[PDB]
């Protein structure tokens, strides 16, 4: 397995038609995972599965701009499991990531860093055994 966390460089940055596939297992009992696409210390893009918050599962999703947090935007939908493997697609569109879970697709998050060319980092945390992380272009 990769070490975790992970950093996976994106020579160039982001363009359209980029896939990113991250495959992994979930620990047992995981209590968090992140995905944080980075723009130098920005963090345009974190995708959040929270475990237990307040005894439910939810993705939280948002961008870090001179380490402030911005808003929330959550999905109920909630596709990982403890203990099981998952694949997780990115998709660089247009005007957002479009993001699949195990084949499913999950939600979308619009850019809201928009020099994607400076989208030069991917970090994988959290509460998993890390298979693969790699990207092509579709
Ligand atoms: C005003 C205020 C108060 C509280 C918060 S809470 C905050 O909410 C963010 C999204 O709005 C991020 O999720 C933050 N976060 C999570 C992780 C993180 C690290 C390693 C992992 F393995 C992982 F799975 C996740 N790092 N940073 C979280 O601290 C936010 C704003
Ligand atoms: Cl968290």
């Amino acid at each position: 397995p990769l070490i975790v966390p992970y950093n996976l460089p994106l020579p160039g940055g982001v363009v359209p038609r980029m896939l990113i596939t991250i495959l992994g297992t979930v620990k047992p009992n995981a209590n968090r995972i992140a995905l944080d696409f980075q723009r130098g210390n920005d963090v345009a893009f974190h995708f959040n599965p929270r475990f237990n918050e307040n005894n439910r599962r939810v993705i939280v999703c948002n961008t870090k701009l001179d380490n402030n947090w911005g808003r929330e935007e959550r999905q109920s939908v909630f596709p990982f499991e403890s203990g099981k493997p998952f694949k997780i697609q990115v998709l660089v569109e247009p005007d957002h990531f479009k993001v699949a879970v195990n084949d499913a697709h999950l939600l979308q998050y619009n850019h809201r860093v928009k020099k994607l060319n400076e989208i030069s980092k991917l970090g994988i945390s959290g509460d998993i055994d890390l298979t693969s992380a790699s990207y092509t272009m579709i």
